[PDB]
């Protein structure tokens, strides 16, 4: 049976109320040993070994813990057969983008989370957890890049987002599908993400002790250019515009971003609608202001991809090209 | 045959004027005498308070003029529009907005039956007192769960929540859902006298997420904050510290969600009551703004607004 | 407290009794006095025309002695038994139904906290006069539009045309619709003293479909039959010539859709009244297939079928 | 400009009412000439060729129009650049499984229609049919197998499907999600199916003149055992059930198929359930019965694999290795 290692940052997987009913709870409050101890059947397929990283809500993951679990994969990569990473929902899909973009471990990286605590009534954290070691136990895993697994479904890191603020079958991949789906212990896999990832992307983290600063502000009518204008004042290195519709900006937003963007700041335009691209020959001349179209990736994952950019060159041309074939 | 007024306010399915985009499509005269007034013509990425408070208050003023009123608009703030007129239009008479994503020039253009199916909607009185309504890819929506779901799809416009009213098929709806919530001349929103709405504004959450653009809006004196949190409008600890401190300083703070679906809850992670927050609900980021902006013309107690996002 | 009762019928959300079902959920006894009565133990793939009319008539007697139901029963049947009760039940107190996709012994088994949100639901007064109700993954669907979207996803029940009612969040539900169609008490359909009901049989449209399955049926003297159409509830042509003859020989004929979603509308290639067929609107065969059942106690004219299939 | 073929088969998308308002219209009326002529356009991206096949509403598409079209596209490969089959909406998701089994030509196959008659308000046939061309005219989009390009977006056979009665957006890979999605004559294909097709599968039927027989019977409350009776007594090579929920039976329906699959009748349980795969190692003992599982394939799709399977064989563990593979 295959080595499997459990990173864990916490998330509701690892989160508690004082009742198994009520809707309350806090997060990352129990350890790695716990989960896999809740999971018995875990013997049946895997050695497993939990290593706690952090515990924390992912509403507070950051920069630190990305740098922290792409380093900690690349070095251990030799040292196991899997990895499952235990992190929150509310931001995996953003963790799991990262992890695509810089692990050259080729192995299964599968992150994991639950909608409801260990504690409550037919809690998803458990099931889930046996789903995402079936999967980094699996062969036909490796290559595909870092992979969420919830609710019986092996989805890509790039497509992967939380669709609903409560629904245990939440996690889609909204724009080009699942990779495949898991039953009674196996896997039919029938797509593989084309976009490059993991050891054929430039992007090495090893060295790295910080990330660029990237923003994300958002477009709605009567827009403020006010946080903008303060990401432009603090020197921010990019800003992702969650623009509306096909990517659109508010004119008062529009005219800051245009300005910040001939200064050297990078700007993409992204959307707050949840499926379909932001696409270049739309509404926007962005060769004209210096812009780049996010494509598929929604703003919290552009700014994913626009902070490891901007640690390779700061030319709107090569990111619109980064952001054409990441 | 219905007397139906078509306001029109801009956006892809038109520059071009009112009058044009009715005699594009002659078989409006089988079904309704339609008159065309502009109102502005802007994209609706643009759209602001000044245009929304024009659009109540000419409605409000010529419900008694006409049988049912069409909205041609732009797509993208669409679903912002429809819910403010929910709120503050008093004319129970069928109001549809209207779009398109393809312009008038392109092939198999979607505007032209998209205009025929929002008259069929606005002259059907089977659509009185359904509130405001959207009539987008032959299907009839309200105004509150409304919303564009991808940025080129002309079936974008979808009710995520709660799902649409009717679907529209030769020129008929079969109407099997109405709005619950409280809407047109069942709120107590009143904008007849009102010449700008407060200052409310939206800040994004995600990882490493700054604290500049609440800042920003706190440092302006907002009248309220929206947050677009993350899963169950949860904060970003950063982001949670400044709101923290803005809720007790006379803003308003909502705790909304950029998920796509489903209602940002009380009885989560968040002690709503101890930070003076409000939990959104269903109502999307630049939903909840609307919803936050007229309940600031009523009250500013977060317990007072924590009802109205109850009831509205 | 609410009284509640539970009628068990079986499924995977149970061969395990209806007392071990409550025993299993010790917070029941928060919400309700539940008492559980075994009806039958079956797999919902063989439910049938008698289990049918049992509970509706057990329901019915025992209306006035519970101030709710809910009914634990599979998921492969249950969008049918749900509509057949919505159309037969005169009872408006709330009548929950309830399965699992997953064993009691299964890791994060869904049976338990679903059998809570059932108790929950038909312990709401909000959820009287909605019509009978599927409640699943925290959401209460209609009877009517209610169906299973996928072969093993705890998420499988929808409303895919018109939309849930609510969600179920810390044991309250947000209600913001209620079906339109006529339901329960608001039918004619009265089955307190029937012991079968019309023979309905269902066939299949595909390319290059077989006549015999729809032949076989004429040949039984079946009282109706459900076509599965292909598309807008279209006919291949041999199936088309046998169920022209059938309508025009005392068999009732529906043309549904083997499509998710969406109405088998008149007006398209097929002319209804020439041939006597009946448009199933957005009921799915098996649902069409429960309308048509019940329409034939009162009758076999086809345009009166036809306004019962436009009403329920 | 590459040479493309438009092979024209009828459906609405050449379909014609006496209003452009009115719902009422008759199928396959247009000629392909009327079609190409209709969208100016074309010329800008292809030399496009109408030959017309057939003219039929997709609701009378049957054996012998599948046995001709895949002959003819094979005969035709090496005279065209490109293939375009304007086909009704109501079996296409068949047609198009089809010929993804039984094509060899690993050139762009696209299959096209189109909700609203040629003759309605906002038809959509005229942009299909520029879209199609597109992918068919699209380099990327070979050895992709045969595809259907509706609404901007480009679906494989095998898992594209239709999924409400009148929506222009109504086509959808329901399992999988599409490959690649259409803006401005350009597609950023991010998928391929995995499932093996055209020049990859076994199947040829370039001999063939008939299918091998097989019915689709549908499963619910109290359903009758007599259509699954009469397709035995026809004495029909296989039968797919179109079964409830993870593809059960009703017990009636289930006692008469163990039965016929005792006489070498071939029996594929699928699901009348929209989306997910029916299993093996659920509610039934396929491998006592001698049943096969279809997998994510839909009953009308099963009948597509079960009758070029019976081409092969009659075995039902080597049936149960086609459906895995194909
Ligand atoms: N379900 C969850 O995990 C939510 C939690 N706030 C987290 O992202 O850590
Ligand atoms: N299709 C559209 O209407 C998009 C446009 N930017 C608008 O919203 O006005
Ligand atoms: N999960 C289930 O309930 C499936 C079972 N065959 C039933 O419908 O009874
Ligand atoms: N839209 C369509 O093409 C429907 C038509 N009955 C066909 O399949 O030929």
């Amino acid at each position: 049976l295959p080595n499997i290692t459990i990173l864990a940052t916490g998330g509701t997987i690892a989160g508690g109320g004082d009742s198994a009913t009520k809707s309350n709870y806090t997060v990352g409050k129990v350890g790695v040993e716990n989960l896999v101890n809740a999971v018995p059947q875990l013997k049946d397929i895997a050695n497993v070994k939990g290593e706690q990283v952090v515990n924390i809500g992912s509403q507070d993951m950051n920069d630190n813990v990305w740098l922290t679990l792409a380093k900690k994969i690349n070095t251990d990569c030799d040292k196991t057969d899997g990895f499952v990473i235990t992190h929150g929902v509310d931001t995996m899909e953003e963790t799991a983008y990262f992890l695509d973009l810089t692990v050259k471990c080729d192995k299964p990286v599968v992150m994991v989370g639950a909608m409801r605590p260990s504690t409550s009534m037919s809690a998803d954290g458990p099931f889930n957890l046996y789903n995402a070691v079936v999967t980094a136990a699996d062969k036909a895993s490796a290559n595909r890049g870092v992979l969420v697994v919830m609710n019986d479904t092996v989805l890509d890191g790039r497509d992967v987002t939380t669709t609903n603020t409560t629904d245990v079958a939440t996690f889609k991949s909204v724009n080009y599908g699942p990779l495949g789906y898991i039953h009674n212990g196996k896997i039919d896999y029938q797509r593989t993400p084309a976009r490059k990832h993991t050891s054929d992307t430039p992007f090495d983290v090893s060295k790295l002790n910080e990330l660029p600063k990237v923003g994300i502000v958002y477009n709605y009518a009567n827009a403020s250019d006010l946080p903008a204008k303060a990401l432009v004042d603090a020197g921010y290195d990019g800003i992702v515009s969650a623009g509306v519709g096909n990517g659109n900006l508010y004119k008062s937003v529009f005219d800051t971003l245009a300005t910040a963007a001939k200064t050297g700041t990078a700007v993409v335009r992204s959307s707050r609608v949840p499926t379909g691209a932001t696409t270049q020959d739309a509404e926007v001349d962005d060769a004209k202001y210096g812009f780049v179209a996010s494509g598929t990736l929604n703003p919290q994952k552009a700014r994913v991809l626009l902070q490891l950019a901007l640690t390779q060159t700061k030319d709107p041309q090569q990111i619109q090209q980064i952001f054409n074939q990441y």
